[PDB]
């Protein structure tokens, strides 16, 4: 869980773009703004995270074990996007 | 429930654009595009689901309750910010 505070403390400081200790908004419009520039590289590290047997596909039973650890997934992404 | 996995299932449909039951690396980053076009009431409807005590910003404590709970995620968007 080291692991677990330093991705956290990682993203949120990236998100804070001006420092401030809060994230605004703006500031997670523009953070998500910032995949629709995707880059090739990062799609496949992401690709690698969900695709368990890197068999080069996500299955449904991948998908489904990665919302159940994620519960704010699909709640949040399916209903909003 | 049977609503949990038809929610599960939406999504999953929705991001396997050829519709062979699989999402590959090519439909991963299809979704993860999408985001580039984020809308000010989507980005207002996330805002509403972090910031819970309302006051319009996501303070540290907001964003750690919501990482805690999708620890994977978190992970992964890790390495793209
Ligand atoms: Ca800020
Ligand atoms: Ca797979
Ligand atoms: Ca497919
Ligand atoms: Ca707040």
């Amino acid at each position: 869980t080291p692991q677990d505070i330093a991705d956290r403390e990682r993203i949120f400081k990236r998100f804070d773009t001006n420092g401030d200790g809060k994230i605004s908004s703006s500031e997670l419009g523009d953070a998500l703004k910032t995949l629709g520039s995707v880059t090739p590289d990062e799609v496949r590290r992401m690709m690698a995270e969900i695709d368990t047997d890197g068999d080069g596909f996500i299955s449904f039973d991948e998908f489904t074990d990665f919302a159940r650890a994620n519960r704010g997934l699909v709640k949040d992404v399916s209903k909003i996007f």
